[PDB]
């Protein structure tokens, strides 16, 4: 991406890092998937990042959170 456009991403994504570690939690990614836009609940919410979540399960990196804010736009279908 251009630093531009990732700087929108992460201008969420310093916002939503609460947990303080420029990597997000599925406890924080209730707020910014709203931010994003969704509409999955709880169930479907931590199910949500578990489904392409790391070898870590909870947490992800930045990269792994981009593919997302770039996810409903390059597959906006």
């Amino acid at each position: 991406l251009s630093e531009e456009q990732k700087q929108e991403i992460k201008e969420a994504f310093d916002l939503f890092d609460t947990n303080k570690t420029g990597s997000i939690d599925y406890h924080e990614l209730k707020v910014a998937m709203r931010a994003l836009g969704f509409d999955v609940k709880k169930p479907e919410i931590l199910e949500l990042m578990n489904e392409y979540d790391r070898e870590g399960n909870g947490y992800i990196g930045f990269d792994d959170f981009l593919d997302i804010m770039t996810e409903k736009i390059k597959n906006r279908d």
